[PDB]
């Protein structure tokens, strides 16, 4: 075009604004390849991500379609915000990419985790994803798919949850699965709370919790570490799924204080072992198995080692409106997808 230029970014092309110049790749998803870019208008550093053919099927079409809709009606510190939107296809018929511009932030938390934080920059960062968190769930968006590739952070320690979360498509969150969504019972708002643990504990022991190969797999890591959940928690299965739980070896688990040492945290000073103490108990009160016993997000960000940052205009801001049943994931066809996804774009 006159507003556009095309670079290749490895087998694949970048048609992008004249504004967004100097594109290098940073990430690549299922929906497609993430570059950061220097916008010469607003003169800043932004990430551009393509998403190529996003009507392609239904479970791209929903997450595009989410995607979009909700980055335009939410404002949080701790969401991913949306700079810029386009496409440099000049009509629906030939409509075939979506160009999502957002901040560009320094890593992502998979980084983060390779290094020892100090409790300061620790409490804060998980405090940040506890409030990006709590605005979801305010405005009845319960992520479920939380992981640390999806969490970005920035030099200045501020921390920003990248996508909303949310079946079948060709070619990792399963660590992060809290056992309510393992199991198929059905979820509450605190199913976000495990995979914070899971993320928490991982920042604290610099590996993946619970490794699974699969979701059999997968409880069997939950119950080594955790040990066999209680009846009461028994009888809240399918009888299908409590025959299976039920027998499983059993495992009498370990107590936080054995999986999360004194080794693991800065532990020098008395600051330092009060602030171990009240992070081993978060995370106690996270990696719960039983969902009806685990830690709420307001519980969470009211907890000892969280709550030395809580700022009501972060923790209890307006919710997002949300323009009705948008998102309620109705079955569409390709085409009613693809209408649907390019009437966002164009607006
Ligand atoms: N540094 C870094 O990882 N940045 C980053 C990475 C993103 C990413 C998103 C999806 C897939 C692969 C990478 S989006 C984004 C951003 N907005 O800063």
């Amino acid at each position: 075009d006159n507003n556009f230029y095309s670079v290749e970014i490895g087998d694949s092309t970048f048609t992008v604004l004249k504004r967004y110049q100097n594109l290098k790749p940073i990430g690549s998803g299922a929906q497609g390849i993430v570059c950061a870019a220097y916008d010469a208008i607003l003169e800043r550093n932004v990430a551009i991500k393509k998403l190529s053919r996003p009507f392609q099927n239904q479970t791209h079409a929903k997450r595009a379609y989410r995607e979009l809709v909700l980055m335009k009606c939410v404002n949080h510190k701790n969401i991913i915000g949306l700079l810029n939107v386009f496409t440099p296809q000049k009509s629906l018929e030939e409509f075939q990419d979506v160009y999502i511009v957002m901040e560009l932030m320094d890593a992502n938390l998979c980084q983060v985790i390779q290094m020892e934080l100090d409790h300061e920059r620790m409490s804060y960062l998980l405090y940040q994803m506890l409030c990006g968190i709590k605005h979801l769930h305010s405005a009845g968006i319960i992520h479920r798919d939380l992981k640390p590739s999806n969490i970005v952070v920035k030099s200045d320690c501020t921390l920003k949850i990248l996508d909303f979360g949310l079946s079948f498509m060709m070619t990792v969150t399963r660590y992060y699965r809290a056992p309510e969504v393992i199991l198929g019972m059905g979820y509450k708002e605190n199913v976000d709370l495990w995979s914070v643990g899971c993320i928490m504990g991982e920042m604290v022991c610099h590996k993946i919790l619970f490794p699974g190969r699969d979701y059999i797999d997968q409880w069997n890591k939950v119950i080594e570490q955790l040990g066999t959940p209680c009846p009461e928690f028994m009888k809240k299965l399918q009888p299908t799924v409590r025959t299976y739980v039920e027998n499983r070896p059993k495992y009498a688990g370990y107590s936080f204080e054995k999986l999360f040492p004194d080794v693991l945290f800065p532990a020098d000073s008395e600051h330092n072992k009060l602030k171990a103490s009240q992070a081993r108990d978060l995370l106690s009160k996270m990696l719960v198995i039983d969902a009806s016993k685990r830690i709420s997000v307001d519980e969470a960000l009211q907890h000892p080692y969280i709550n030395v940052w809580y700022d009501p205009s972060e923790a209890e801001a307006p919710p997002p409106k949300i323009p009705d049943k948008q998102l309620d994931e109705r079955e569409h066809t390709i085409e009613e997808w693809k209408e649907l996804i390019y009437k966002e774009v164009m607006d």
